C-alpha cells in the first residue's frame, strides 16, 4: 500500500461520497482505468466546491495553478498549493494519458462565472453551461474510456456529459431554487408560463410539468444518440457507460413518480442500480 495508493483511495472516497451512481458504475472498470476516473472526478469536484472554502476565488486559483504546473512540467516534483493528494494522482494520470487540459480550464472558467450568475436568456446559453460544467469533464475522460480517440469519441463523451448535467438539473430543481439558482432558460420559462418561485410555493401544475418534460425529452434523445454510438468507447467501458447512462435515465422516472416534487431529492435505489446492470450485462 504505497503513498500513491493512498492518494487514489482518497479520490475514490470523494467520488463515493458525492455521487453514488457514478461511483457504482465506474468502479466496475479495470483497476488502472477506475483509478484514473477517481482522480479526474475528485479534481472536478474540488473545482466545483472551491468557492465555498473561504467564500472567494483564492482556493480556485491555487487549483488552476496546480493543473498548469502539471501541464507545463508533467515529470517534475511540485509542491501543490491546493489539495496535494488529488494533484499527485492527477499528475500520475497525466504521465500515462493525454489529458485535455483546456477542458479543465473551461470548467474552471464556468465556476468563476457562476459567482455572478445570471439566469440564461435562452436554451443555447443553458446548453453552453452544460458544456462548461459537464461536457468538459466528458472530454477529460475520453482518453481513459477509449483506446484510440478520434473527434467522434470526444463528441459522444461530451454529449453524454451534457445530458447527465441536464438530468441533474431536472432532479434538483427545488434544491437549486433554494440556492438561488434556476437553470431553465428565461425564453422557455416565459413560453410555458412557469414561475419557479410560484411552483416552489404552490406545487406543480400542468405548465410546469410540460416545461419539465420538454427538457426531459431533450436529455432522452441525447442519451439514445449516445447509446447508438457506444462503440467509440473501449469494450470494457461500454457496459459501464451504458450503465451510468441507464441509471440517469431512471432518475427521470424517479422524478415523475415523485410527482416532480420540488421539495426533496429523488434517487435510484442501490438495489435498482444492480438490476439495471444485470439487464445490460446479460446483453454483453
Ligand atoms: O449529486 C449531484 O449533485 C450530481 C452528481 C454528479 C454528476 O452528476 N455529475 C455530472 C457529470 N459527471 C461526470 C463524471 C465525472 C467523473 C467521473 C464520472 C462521471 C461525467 C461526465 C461525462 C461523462 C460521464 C460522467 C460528474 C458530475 C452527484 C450525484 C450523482 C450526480
Ligand atoms: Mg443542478
Amino acid at each position: 500500500m504505497t503513498m500513491m495508493d493512498m492518494n487514489f483511495k482518497y479520490c475514490h472516497k470523494i467520488m463515493k461520497k458525492h455521487s453514488k451512481s457514478f461511483s457504482y458504475a465506474f468502479d466496475l472498470l479495470p483497476e488502472d482505468q477506475r483509478k484514473a476516473v477517481w482522480a479526474i472526478y475528485a479534481v472536478c469536484r474540488k473545482i466545483d466546491d472551491s468557492i465555498d472554502v473561504y467564500g472567494d476565488i483564492q482556493f480556485l486559483n491555487q487549483i488552476k495553478e496546480d493543473i498548469q504546473s502539471i501541464e507545463k512540467y508533467p515529470y517534475e516534483y511540485h509542491h501543490f498549493q491546493s489539495d496535494r493528494r488529488i494533484m499527485m494522482a492527477l499528475q500520475h494520470v497525466a504521465q500515462h494519458k493525454n489529458i485535455a487540459f483546456q477542458s479543465f480550464y473551461n470548467l474552471i472558467d464556468t465556476v468563476y462565472k457562476d459567482q455572478h450568475f445570471t439566469m440564461f436568456e435562452t436554451d443555447a446559453e443553458l446548453f453552453g453551461y452544460c458544456y462548461g460544467v459537464a461536457g468538459t469533464v466528458g472530454e477529460v475522460l475520453t482518453p481513459i474510456l477509449s483506446d484510440h480517440e478520434t473527434h467522434q469519441t470526444y463528441d459522444v463523451a461530451r454529449r453524454l456529459g451534457e445530458s447527465l448535467q441536464l438530468i441533474n438539473i431536472l432532479r434538483d430543481v427545488g434544491e437549486d431554487f433554494e440556492n438561488e439558482r434556476i437553470y431553465f432558460s428565461k425564453q422557455r420559462l416565459k413560453q410555458y408560463e412557469v414561475d419557479i418561485a410560484e411552483v416552489y410555493q404552490n406545487g406543480v401544475n400542468n405548465h410546469y410539468i410540460d416545461l419539465w418534460e420538454y427538457y426531459a425529452a431533450i436529455a432522452e434523445k441525447d442519451f439514445r444518440d449516445v447509446m447508438d454510438q457506444i462503440k467509440v468507447f473501449s469494450i470494457e467501458a461500454q457496459p459501464i457507460i451504458e450503465l451510468a447512462a441507464r441509471i440517469y435515465i431512471e432518475i427521470l422516472d424517479e422524478v415523475r413518480q415523485a410527482n416532480y416534487t420540488l421539495h426533496e431529492r429523488v434517487f435510484v435505489e442501490k438495489r435498482k442500480k444492480a438490476k439495471l446492470f444485470h439487464e445490460i450485462n446479460s446483453k454483453y
